[PDB]
DNA sequence: GTTGGATGGTAGC
DNA sequence: TAACGCTACCATCCAACC
């Protein structure tokens, strides 16, 4: 098998330089304002330039203006980055049809039909790259190797603007020498509950009795790491199935009033039911960002598919459920639609 | 004896 | 100092179904 594996450089800042280039070489931040007070809201992203200073993914704008008052400021358009991201994942599925698309900004190519060996298919990953540059003027990371989780970590460390072969014995060589804490998949949590058995590469894997490793980390992730260690991990690339659909915003002010909180959830349901495009769900879970930035939801699944009409009516229910189970004040709330038929 | 829904945790696999 | 937005998969606990 080879996998090819795409993950657009800085890819909100990188479409707003796109659309005004005069931004180019000086400091993005592409932001969210959630309105409750001025410069209220997160950054969604920043490119490079900014990340020097410490402005990334999910700090607060407030926080980001200290460190970089002169930095450019400019709205989420998500619709404006979608529409880059379905343009290239087109243009990605001209190279191979299996595709599977795993975020707005990656995508996991089959090519092991298109090229017989790394060094064609590090040829077609160049390839891409200036195609995507000719087209788009975006510029992305390429990660080349056997498997998907392998492509991810060529990718990881070439990025930015980056291509990348993890070739047999390269695999071979990171499954004894790559820190297991830079394994997909494995984050804080993990990595810690792995260090207190003394496993701290791929390989320490096959030393330990299964049951152990289980015991701490759970069955599913003790498959995954000793089939990884084995050099056996063979997920095959398949069509995105999305599995569920949602949409969270933020309130004005914290609040535990069903009719000021009204307003927002069907906002969140409006374009929630929208963004399903003929997916009809069986499932619908109200989650609501309580004050102390803890989520919490409530649920129904129902034996048929949920209309809109039934959304409203059961979200409201499901949101006084939550009220009713929980003190505290509510933040941010919105709606998350599944099991789709 | 399973099956799977409800809720939440982990990691962006 | 304040913390937006989006989603797959898994674990635990529990009721329903044999
Ligand atoms: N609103 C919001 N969007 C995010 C967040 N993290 C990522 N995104 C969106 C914005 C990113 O441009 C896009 C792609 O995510 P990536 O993790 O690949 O980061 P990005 O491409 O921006 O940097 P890159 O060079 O990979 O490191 O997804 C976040 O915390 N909030
Ligand atoms: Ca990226
Ligand atoms: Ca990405
Ligand atoms: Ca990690």
């Amino acid at each position: 098998g080879i996998v090819l594996f795409v993950d657009f450089d800085y890819f909100y800042a990188q479409v707003e330089e796109v659309l005004n280039p005069s931004l180019k070489g000086k400091p993005v931040v592409v932001c969210v304002f959630s309105g409750r007070f001025e410069d209220s809201g997160a950054v969604a992203t920043a490119n490079y330039e900014a990340r020097k200073f410490g402005v990334k993914a999910g700090i607060p704008i407030v926080e980001a203006k200290k460190i970089l008052p002169n930095a450019v400021y400019l709205p989420m358009r998500k619709e404006v980055y979608q529409q880059v991201s379905s343009r290239i994942m087109n243009l990605l599925r001209e190279y191979s049809e299996k595709i599977e698309i795993a975020s707005i900004d990656e995508a996991y190519l089959d090519i092991s039909d298109k090229v017989r060996d790394y060094r064609e298919a590090y040829n077609l990953g160049l390839e891409i790259k200036n195609k995507i540059l000719e087209k788009e003027k975006i510029t992305v990371t390429v990660g080349i190797s056997k498997n998907k989780v392998f492509a991810k970590i060529a990718a990881d460390m070439a990025k930015p603007n980056g291509i990348k072969v993890i070739d047999d014995e390269e695999v071979k060589r990171l499954i004894r020498e790559l820190d297991i804490a830079d394994v997909p998949g494995i984050g804080n949590i993990t990595a810690e509950k792995l260090k207190k058995l003394g496993i701290n590469k791929l390989v320490d894997t096959l030393s330990i009795e299964f049951d152990k490793l289980k015991g701490m980390i759970g069955e599913a992730k003790a498959k995954y790491l000793i089939s990884l260690a084995r050099d056996e991990y063979n997920e095959p690339i398949r069509t995105r199935v999305r599995k569920s659909i949602g949409r969270i915003v933020t309130m004005k002010r914290n609040s535990r009033n069903l009719e000021e909180i009204k307003p927002y959830l069907f906002r969140a349901i409006e374009e929630s039911y929208y963004k399903l495009d003929k997916r009809i769900p069986k499932a619908i879970h109200v989650v609501a960002v309580t004050e102390d930035l803890d989520i919490v939801s409530r649920g129904r699944t129902f034996p048929h598919g949920i209309s809109k009409e039934t959304a409203y009516s059961e979200s409201v229910k499901l949101l006084q459920k939550i009220l009713e189970e929980d003190e505290r004040k509510i933040r941010r709330i919105g709606v998350r639609f599944s099991k789709f038929i």
